[PDB]
């Protein structure tokens, strides 16, 4: 499916996340009544 | 799918997300009533 | 299905995100009422 | 080869669906 | 090669399905 | 090879569905 690699000599902040996948799932950044 | 790949040999902040697939998810990134 | 590979020898701020494949989904930027 | 760079990124939206974003910049270089 | 480098990142967004991003960016480089 | 680096990252945010992020940056480099 997908084969993700992140390499990195020096990092001074490394922040790495992984899903495996999404299935059926309402995903909203901002929400507003 | 999809072979992804970041080499990077210095960085300063290293931001890495993967997602192996969506599948029938609604995604929206503002929502306003 | 795609080969990508982003390589930066001194990268300030790197942001990589890799998704496998999106299958069905309604993805909306900004949403208004 | 050499290179001095400054970089200012203020506000930077990345993914899918990506909503309201607003950004001000503003450069003051070789002055 | 030889590279120096100054970057400021601020409000700094990644995902999927991101919301409201503001951001206010400044450089006086080279001054 | 050689690199002098200096970065500053304020206010951040990854993750799915991100929501309201603000951010401010300001450099002063080479001056």
């Amino acid at each position: 499916g997908l084969m993700a690699q992140m390499a990195t000599t020096a990092a001074g902040v490394a922040v790495g996340l992984a899903v495996g996948h999404v299935m059926g799932s309402a995903l909203t950044g901002a929400f507003s009544g």
